[PDB]
């Protein structure tokens, strides 16, 4: 149903809401955009479930035995061993977090020219794949960028898109199929094992690669138990071991799924590539053993990582978003469907029928529901998908959305509540948001600082 | 009305979430006792609110900074300084928990045959007066002794028994009032500023000292400021300094309101006392700068105090309490009323009328409620009053009853939840508990040790 | 010769020097009694190796898995655990510290009239003892009170006294007896396994019981590595084990040896004896499964415990103490001899030969070293020895000394040569020390806070 | 004089104390590579500086104040805030640590084909110039290049080189000067408030700009206020202020001087430029408010960068390692002169001159010297220097040296003559030590995986 916290709470941190008057304030300060607001001025951070997670006494237990050397510490051995477990992969190398285990792939595995396709395209990853020379391929299905269409595994890639792929531009013009689990800027959606599988017996007729974004590989793996024929009685491990059984690699962000607050790692299979990988990452990272983390933080990622895999804790995780989403849908708040995995996200064009995409209603509802709620969200919308690198046009995704991003262990059923009746309020007078234009743009990823003004 | 938690989750504490037929076995492993059980198989530990509290993030950094030095700790003038601001005592001594400053007060404050008087009893505080040559008088309201009436500070003093008292037997024969807040043994019930101030003013005509057990005595502070006519423009603070203005000294237990898992102290305001306590807490506790605490628990006990003032968290607190009561009662469940600050009390004797007794009805019930929640309250009915060794029989007290005790800042209203909803399914079906029999009894304490079987 | 640490430093503390001026007019305001001295005034903190050791990265782990559930912690059962394997003996009751165990054992063994033999007195030790009704006696050998004396193993009992005590007095009137290790006030001197021994095998002939005060028995088991001959190949835990298998029970404050900050406890073999135990522990300290600990102290104690059995941990203490010594004998500072387990003793008596006992040179000795080098140290002579309470004079020990006490893990060598240093430095003008009066004397323990003036 | 450390212990690292016969099998598993051992099979590890450092109990309570918000942490304005004061520098970019600040400077500061010329190189520091299309030139002090020559700021740049340089490319054509405090390559050598203000007032003549490589910034500050006339009365603080004075920005690496285990920032002044790197920074590493770190790792950096300005702190730092370097001296061990900040070299071509270079005697003494002791140094010679993969022959650097770099408030003195013993054993039959082979190679990054066996 909703079940309540598999744990208890072993400490705590204060929250306080300031007056509406002096989050206005704040919000102007800011140039209207949320990412600019300080966290002291936040009542309820929702802007991001990325290194926001409560770590566990086995974890904070594993932070006091921080082995610091700079090669052969204990807490890298354990990392290592635990990844090579519970993926499956044969290598390892950490990363400070996930772009920067992104940077390092997308250096390794692109020649200029060549094409990387994937289920719908994230902001750092779409930026490294560009920046090394590929071009960028959306092979999600139609159906994963209509935000109402309420239907399972909605990150699934299209086979025949991808075959079609394959046909036009020939398998060695593809540099590697990125598959993320689960899809972030589609809601939150899981991928089935099915599709992995076929994308996996496709790609490997052709000697194509496939490397998975594995950020909420653990999110996803609890959707297929929940809803995948066959798989209710295997273990969230069993399921997660099964689905990088059908890849060549990950990229992982364990700012996520490892419930940690910083770290992430790369792996992979074939031997020429680590090596490769560990002339680069200490260019960028560090040395092999320890990828720009303290030894401390790879043991608490090793530690988080196996954490996630216990069935009640990732259960009450995405039943907790799933509360969210449910009260706001039961009240007529329009929201991008199912509810995913990490997020509810308000469907902005729906939140605000008044204005034209161009007028970038995501980025000005979040900007509202901050000032009556003083509550964080983040945009992901046309802010977000940047600007065509040909062109020098918006890219225009059909989704529109205020993401309400949940970090895991952090906050209980009652603050979702709250949110949920901030944001039922602020729907009544909907029409009251206005529109918003650029007065400082950055040259890419502009969503982090830019700067808007009302129009 | 019930408010969201006025804090988020900083870090969790590990649960194993063992199903009902395991739960079961460990319940018959522990002889149906609930206080035999491990805490490795308990999901929500409801034994008591003493020392069982979730610290902030301010407390643990507080806890890396104890000055574990033997005499003149910075830690040791850190909490004298919080506790002569917030309390107004002159002087205070360190205890290492609540029965520490018992053992020195009734040393330091009786004179064998001496009379002390208060509103009912705690088991330990008295012990510790009768131990030292004093009778106990209780001169609570008759109210107090009626567990269904519902009525505001049920926990004050009846000024006639005082007055009878003095006359009775002389105020140069009464060794000090003992006026505690809240009164555990009514339930957590408050006590009034106005009765507070009557007591000083009757006992200060007469030259009685009073001191105060003050263990609760923040939740007391959030009764006064919620019901008691005047005290709505006051704050935690203010009524919490006027509470102590009416007493010579007191007993705290920082396990309680100052949110620490270890720790106490004394204070007085006599300059003499104050130097014959320092010469008594060297013998059983330590030096008047330690008193038996490391030095990072003073510290954490001195950040504590001061967080406790908060208003949002102590209505918090309450009204989370007040929750489960509400809900139960709401289902026809029988419970102590009203409602106190620190507990729910079910009433077992009307919860298990099929049941008499001597079949132990309190006992047996917290013994179904952890099978079916995995929940443990305590027991406190006829098992914890013990047997008359001289005669043999059972000591029978009138409150048959199992205390659901909530530690603070630990559990949110979806772990109340499953509380209540345990004990309501429970209750639909109330005919079919069972008694139960010893089958093992010690001499003393048995209520730690003994084990029994069903009937 | 003289190990390194066989440990590195993982956190630090900072001291710092407060200039001589500043230094005199704490010491003054302290009444010369280093007791009274604040912390922050102090640059090498040696009045005591109580309660002020660093702990280990592991015991940090420990603290933060504190399991503080009022009954069946882990914490406890771990603790248990390891006490029953290390020390052998069968029952285990928890104590804030160790003068908590010492109040359960007086309580629980002692007759009123009855004697207590021990070798050497110590102050809460004693008592606790004449508090409830024996008197002691002292049956080490002569030689322990000779502080020139170097000879082994000063720590043992006459067995000439033992045996006239019995005669003289029958069994039935000797409480216990009472084998300290080390003994504390002869200079942490050691006890021989052959003495424990004979110890055992008259006793026990006459059924009296023998009761360790554990306190140093680690530093107790090195002495008998490194000395006794046919024990330098056991390890320090066959030596610990084979010491407490000819005891019946033992206190101990494992602020000492078991390497933490607070925490102690009592141990029996006898049931019925653990049965009373825990009936009064409820009284003064907690619930027999914490006894006034909070979980995380039990899990520190623990594991400090064990880390104590290492060899080259306890040899490097006990080295680094003696480098202490050596280089004050050196110098012809005058010194207890041998030097012991956790501190050197200077001879107060030869260092102010000027002045008689009856002026406190200990009590001036002490001062002095505070105001010209800031090292704080300890009393140990007239004042702590207490009076006498039959007649009402000064007990006159022989040993009139002044304690540098070194806490375990905490300073270097380095330190240890600033302070001897600074001693060498003040025995070239030692006439300068003058002699002192009380002006406020305590009725008991009374070196804890006393204040003296100069003669 | 060598003074004491300027601290005591809080806690303790763990560590095995495995004997030689043990230590022998640990070597020859890891191929004689040091770069391949076990940190749990190491007693003494002095392979880097970096990262390695014991933080403070200050450092460790700001450890638990971690505000871990995606943007506007409370951490990183107080980070901001403390490098704003202590360096001066307008505008400062968090990074993971120091490589990540490098390489956002050379995207930033370098158009392809320009010069960067500098006071000798870092490998990463200079890979990253490269990368971006710069052209390394040297312009240190020809001096710098003489490892036996003991003279004072050997780090310095020759003004005369940096003329030349802009006579024969032109200002245009010079992207910036790279000046490193301290300079590692020659051994960490100090450079001269004078050599910064003649640099500083060369190129502001030509609009050229200067930035600071500042990793060793506060050791840099010690050796000018104990050897530049005029700065004896100058605080560490006022030193470093100064210093940064006469940059236009800098990088820092807080895994160094900043004591801390992980960590860096990027500075400047320019508006413009501060902007660009904010674009730059989301790229690789986080928000301009995280940067790739932990909340509670940006606020350790603040706390630890305001104690390195202590004077008694970074004066025993340096004069422990100068301890090191003078008890070799004193014994005949050759090692590069002067001693650095923070490290000690050993001269393996005169130490092992029965050797050739094609023998590895750098990496034959460092197994040798961890065999006889535990201490773990770096080869920093012609394994290091890796191979010419065109031509197939060995890189040969002039420096055939041993680094035993030692991490700050780790060790003791006691630990340093563990290591120094150790060599001078092994130097009294240095002709005893045997030539090294390879029998596996990799074909980069070759001094962390290569093994070897004996000639
Ligand atoms: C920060 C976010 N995402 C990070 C992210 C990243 C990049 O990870 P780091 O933030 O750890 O660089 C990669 N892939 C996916 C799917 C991600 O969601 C966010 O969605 O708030
Ligand atoms: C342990 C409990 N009571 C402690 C207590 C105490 C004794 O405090 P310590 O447990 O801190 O000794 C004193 N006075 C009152 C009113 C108390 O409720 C309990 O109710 O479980
Ligand atoms: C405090 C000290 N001694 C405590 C002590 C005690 C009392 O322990 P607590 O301080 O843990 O109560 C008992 N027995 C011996 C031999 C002791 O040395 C000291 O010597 O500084
Ligand atoms: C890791 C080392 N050096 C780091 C370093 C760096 C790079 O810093 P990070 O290791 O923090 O990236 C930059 N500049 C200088 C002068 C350095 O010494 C070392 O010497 O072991
Ligand atoms: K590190
Ligand atoms: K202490
Ligand atoms: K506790
Ligand atoms: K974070």
């Amino acid at each position: 149903n909703y079940p309540a916290e598999p744990f208890r709470i072993k400490s705590v941190e204060t929250v306080s809401m300031i007056p509406r008057d002096e989050r206005l304030k704040k919000m102007q300060e800011a140039g209207y955009n949320t990412f600019l607001l300080n966290s002291k001025d936040i009542y309820i951070d929702l802007l991001t479930d990325s290194g926001t997670n409560a770590m566990s006494d086995k974890q904070w237990a594993g932070m006091m035995m921080g082995d610091e050397a700079y090669a052969g510490s204990e807490n890298f051995y354990h990392l290592e061993r635990t990844v090579q477990e519970l993926f499956g992969f044969k290598h390892i190398v950490p990363t400070h977090q996930g772009r920067g285990a992104e940077n390092l792939l997308s250096q390794l595995a692109i020649k200029p020219g060549q094409y990387v396709a994937g289920n719908m395209y994230f902001t750092t990853t779409r930026y490294h794949q560009e920046k090394n020379g590929a071009v960028f391929v959306d092979i999600v299905r139609d159906e994963a960028h209509d935000a109402g269409l309420n239907i399972a595994f909605k990150g699934d890639i299209d086979l025949k898109k991808l075959q079609k792929l394959i046909d036009e531009k020939g398998a060695e013009n593809i540099a590697y199929i990125c598959l993320a689990v689960t899809v972030n800027l589609a809601g939150g959606q899981p991928v089935s094992m099915a599709n992995m599988r076929a994308v996996r017996e496709l790609t490997e007729a052709h000697g194509i690669k496939v490397f998975y974004d594995a950020t909420r590989c653990v999110e996803n793996a609890y959707f297929i138990k929940e809803q995948e024929q066959g798989f209710e009685n295997k273990s969230i491990a069993e399921i997660v071991h099964e689905m990088f059984s059908y890849a060549d690699g990950c990229t992982m962000s364990g700012k996520k799924d490892c419930l940690v607050n910083i770290g992430g790692f790369l792996c992979m299979n074939d031997d020429e590539m680590f090596s490769s990988a560990k002339e680069l990452v200490v260019v960028y990272e560090g040395m092999p053993s320890y990828g720009g983390l303290a030894g401390r933080d790879m043991e608490a990622m090793a530690i988080g990582l196996r954490e996630a895999m216990q069935y009640e804790y990732i259960e009450h995780r995405v039943k907790q978003v799933r509360y969210l989403g449910d009260k706001l849908k039961a009240a007529g708040v329009p929201i991008v469907e199912p509810v995913g995995g990490h997020a509810v996200f308000l469907d902005a064009r729906r939140f605000c029928e008044h204005l034209t995409q161009d007028e970038f209603p995501a980025q000005s509802l979040a900007a509202s529901i901050y000032v009556e709620t003083g509550v964080r969200s983040m945009e992901r919308g046309i802010i977000s998908a940047g600007r065509n690198n040909v062109t020098g046009e918006h890219h225009r995704p059909k989704l529109e959305t205020v993401r309400l991003t949940i970090p895991r262990r952090v906050y209980t059923y009652a603050h979702m509540d709250v949110v949920a009746d901030g944001i039922i309020k602020l729907y009544q007078h909907k029409e009251d948001i206005r529109g918003l234009k650029f007065i400082y743009e950055p040259k890419q990823l502009r969503f982090f600082t830019a700067r808007f003004d009302y129009i």
